């Protein structure tokens, strides 16, 4: 299948480059897929200039046709799989796995992931690991995308970074064998039935509630219902 | 007294730029003081893309000179109170205020900003204000800033804006005043004590233990101590 995977990364001897292109080898040496590897090296994304207001309300993103945005979010459409990966940087996302975040802001509140099955990988010297793991997991995850699998790899425990790599590829390898199906968590439905309390009393030109009422996500009991049904 | 300011936006029409000249303002205004207000618009500021072992074992710095990196790290370093704000972009700081922060990765085990008054402002629509308020408090209280003061402001409670800036005002009319010293905290004399003994076993020629040792970073009992007699 179709595999996305972008590492936000600008450190030419970086190590999150280069397990990610690590993983991707292991992928792509045990299994025939189609594989987009995007960095800041190969791909250019603006940093992020969009404004509320016209960016949800009117959902206009003027950025994505000016550079490889359009292309990364078309990509990531037609993905079976997204891979995320970055550095652990003063314990946070790197700015750039931050910009690739906010260039697909707009999908905050739609639920485009929805179907998706996300892996991440962040690298770090030994702390930190976990408050970026958990944040690409609430944020992808809060997208719709079912978090399939989180790697964490510390130069602390480098040892045992070929074995996560390898086990981060037997889990992509369910999906691609169709092991695995897209199911939603129960943080997702709460998610999901929240935003749907909200944008019932947003205005009937706002940009993300036509969205909703044009992909009929309010006429749904649930996310995955929605899903599978529509 | 100096005030360095740095507003981590892009957006041409945003509420955190607009809220931060504000509260520029209203200190001016009864203040007199020399401010320096940076921001993506009239400071450049290349992306991050150092490497750890350069950076942290060799001290090495290949942008700031580059760009205005270097004058930003002087003017951090000359003013007495730092104000840093940021929009909520996704639960986390924008990518900017990131950017920023990274730039200044250097200083992360230096306590260079010890003895400084940081102010933080972060602004968002309703939600992630807290978890932006207290990546900024970590990692600038990390790096030896007292935190002075924080504010969130929020468009459901818009009505207070005002007066949270007010607010701000007075406990930094207390630092100008020279009512308030610099004092550290439970959270940072530990984070000191911790960092001594890593630094310890690391090799003489490490550029972190060896400005440890110039700065006398290590004949000390406590980073207050260290920070009032050195
Ligand atoms: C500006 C900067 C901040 C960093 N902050 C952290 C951190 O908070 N925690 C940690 O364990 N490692 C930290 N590191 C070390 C990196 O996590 C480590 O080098 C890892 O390999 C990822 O970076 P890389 O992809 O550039 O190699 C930082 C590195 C730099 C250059
Ligand atoms: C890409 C993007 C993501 C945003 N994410 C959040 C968020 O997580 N929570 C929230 O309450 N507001 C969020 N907002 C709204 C902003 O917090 C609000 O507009 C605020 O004024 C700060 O942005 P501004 O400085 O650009 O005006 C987002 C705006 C954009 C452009």
């Amino acid at each position: 299948n179709k595999i996305f995977i972008y590492a936000g990364v600008r450190n030419h001897n970086s190590k999150t480059l280069e397990y990610t292109k690590r993983l991707s080898s292991i992928i792509s040496s045990r299994n025939n897929v189609d594989i987009s590897f995007r960095t800041p090296f190969n791909s250019e994304l603006e940093i992020s200039n969009s404004d509320s207001e016209e960016l949800f309300k009117k959902g206009i993103d003027r950025q994505s046709n000016a550079d490889d945005g359009g292309v990364i979010k078309k990509e990531l459409l037609e993905s079976d799989i997204i891979i995320i990966s970055s550095p652990v940087y003063l314990q946070n996302v790197s700015v750039d796995t931050k910009n690739f975040i906010e260039r697909i802001g707009g999908w905050s509140h739609l639920f485009r992931l929805a179907g998706k099955f996300v892996v991440t990988l962040d690298v770090a010297e030994s702390n930190g690991s976990d408050n970026v793991s958990e944040y690409l997991r609430d944020i992808f995850s809060y997208m719709g995308g079912q978090i399939l699998h989180q790697v964490s790899i510390t130069n602390s425990l480098k040892d045992i970074a070929e074995a996560q790599l390898m086990e981060a590829t037997y889990k992509i390898e369910d999906v691609l064998e169709g092991k695995i199906k897209y199911k939603t968590t129960d943080y997702q439905e709460r998610a999901y039935q929240t935003l749907k309390l909200i944008l019932e009393n947003y205005d009937s030109e706002h940009f993300e509630k036509m969205y909703w009422e044009k992909k009929r996500l309010f006429e749904a009991n649930s996310l995955e219902e929605w899903y599978y049904v529509e």
